[PDB]
C-alpha cells in the first residue's frame, strides 16, 4: 500500500466522518 | 480508469458538494 | 509530485478547511 493509497484511504474516512458532522448540524439547525 | 483515479476524482466531487451545503448552511444560521 | 499526488495534497486541504469551518458553525449555533 503506496502512501498515496494511504492517504486516500484516510481521506475516505475523514470526509465520512464530516458528511455525518455535517448531516447532524444541518437536523440541529432545522431543529424539528 | 484506475481505482486510485476513481476515488480521487470521487473525493473531489463529494467535497464540492460538501462545501457547497456547507455554504449554505452558514446562511441559513446567520439569516435566522 | 505527480498529479494526483497534488490533488490529494489539495485534498487534504480542502478538508482541513471544511473541518474548521464545521467547528465555526457548531459553536455559532451552540451560542445562539
Ligand atoms: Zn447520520
Ligand atoms: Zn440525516
Ligand atoms: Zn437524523
Ligand atoms: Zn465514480
Amino acid at each position: 500500500v503506496s502512501r498515496l493509497e494511504e492517504d486516500v484511504r484516510n481521506l475516505n474516512a475523514i470526509v465520512q466522518k464530516l458528511q455525518e458532522r455535517l448531516d447532524r448540524l444541518e437536523e440541529t439547525v432545522q431543529a424539528k
